């Protein structure tokens, strides 16, 4: 396992270990790309639609900390399609 | 301008007026600076030298956030960015 995640009712959070600049992360309609140090950490599509402009990250410690708003207020049953 | 800043020898301060509670988004890595107010960009840049990412702090003093870093060499800076 690459990376967890966790959600709230409006958004999504994901974390993975920075390793160990660096950070690359792009999203483009539901299409997320992650990578970290060159190594991919996440490569698909979301399941449910986000606010693009809403992404936000930071690093607390060894840990990146991604979040982005979901469109519709739901629960998602998975992080991807 | 979005900002103004200020410096002691060892020390970077950022100011910048504000507009709850996630409005405010600043990031530090490496000499990386990204700092954003309700989406709206404040800085996206980066520092002209080396900082203690891990000093950075910030607080709102009225209508005004104060950001501080520590710089890590003690030598007055010529400009805030590259």
């Amino acid at each position: 396992a690459k990376y967890t995640w966790d959600q709230e009712l409006n958004e999504i959070n994901i974390q993975f270990p920075v390793t160990g600049s660096a950070i690359k992360i792009r999203m483009v309609g539901k299409k997320i790309c992650v990578k970290n140090q060159g190594e991919i950490v996440i490569d698909g599509e979301l399941l449910h639609e986000v606010d693009v402009s809403s992404l936000w990250w930071v690093i607390n410690g060894d840990v990146v900390d991604v979040n982005v708003t979901k469109k519709r207020n739901e629960w998602w049953d998975s992080l991807l399609v």
